[PDB]
């Protein structure tokens, strides 16, 4: 069973002392593990939870109450010293907190220097795509001293990414249309993380020739020419599948006709971007656009056997 590699006991130790280089390049060192971590972004913050670390966080992002997975995984860190985000980092909250080492993400990684020049270790950190948040678990990993744990995450991502691509080969390849998150009309080119999970999933983008970098908005018109087979509304969306069919402007595109309009989950996380459980979003995805190779059993039992594995509750 793919699952085992979730529970996998894995013989990977740390020798200290770790020189390791962060996302940006830059080299930092670590005497021994750090005991105290602070985090001021949710992705290193569902990661630092995934590799069983919730009792060492000592600060975390703001709107940490915004955060369906603290709520069902680890609902006391919520109380926690606020960090900040890039809009606005809470220096002193972060001093006062006294951590021996904080994870930044990319759009903060001028706040390194700040943290380091107060004598506080700092990592940056990008997981931004697939392959960027495997490189991050394993560099969190070896920080932190939980290799083993960290390299059956990242196997776990690994295999059922490769079987999911695998389970939907050889057959159709239906077009999609990916809803954005503020309307129906919001949507997203090849280069957005959402483009890669539905090209995992057995599915092609009608919106493959958008060069934006960001969600982009697009006229009625324009989705009714491309006639997706299927749409697939952002998790995070304010609109829900029912809005999309009560409206009149798409009645004519294929996918409302033959209501093949889903939205992804978000009541755990929103898998459209990059945490550790992204994955399980090409999976929902394949297990609607090709339900005869992944059932929708199949896709429940891997949620289930996923948070369970790396965040310690059952999801209901």
């Amino acid at each position: 069973s793919a699952f085992d590699v979730m529970s996998q006991f894995n013989e990977i130790g740390v020798s200290y002392p770790l020189t390791v280089t962060d996302q940006a390049g830059r080299t930092v060192t670590f005497e021994k593990a750090p005991e105290k971590i602070a985090s001021s972004y949710y992705i290193s913050t569902s990661l630092l939870l995934a590799l069983g670390l919730q009792d060492k966080l000592v600060g975390i992002e703001a709107k940490a109450n915004t955060r369906n997975i603290y709520k069902l995984a680890a609902p006391a860190i919520v109380s926690l010293p606020n960090m900040g985000t890039a809009k606005e980092f809470n220096t002193e909250a972060c001093v006062a907190a006294t951590p021996d080492v904080v994870f930044l993400p990319m759009k903060l990684k001028k706040t390194a220097d700040t943290l380091e020049s107060l004598g506080i270790k700092a990592v940056v950190v990008n997981p931004e795509d697939q392959s960027l948040l495997e490189e991050c678990i394993t560099l969190v990993g070896k920080i932190t001293n939980n290799a083993g744990r960290a390299e059956a995450l990242n196997n776990s991502i690994k295999t059922f990414l490769a079987d999911n691509k695998t389970n939907v080969s050889g057959g159709n390849t239906p077009s999609v249309y990916l809803a954005g998150n503020s309307s129906v009309l919001s949507t997203a080119g090849s280069k957005m993380y959402q483009n890669t999970l539905l090209t995992n999933a057995g599915g092609k983008n009608v919106a493959s020739e958008l060069t934006d970098t960001y969600w982009a908005n697009v006229s009625y018109e324009q989705i009714l020419a491309w006639n997706p087979d299927y749409i697939v509304i952002a998790a995070d969306a304010t609109y829900t599948v029912d809005d999309i069919l009560n409206d009149a402007n798409l009645a004519g595109c294929n996918a409302v006709k033959n209501k093949n309009v889903v939205k992804l989950p978000n009541n755990i996380e929103a898998w459209d971007s990059p945490v550790p459980g992204s994955f399980l979003g090409s999976i929902y995805i394949a297990s609607v656009l090709h339900p005869e190779k992944v059932t929708k059993d199949f896709y429940e039992t891997c949620v289930t056997k996923f948070y369970e594995s790396f965040y310690g509750f059952t999801p209901a």
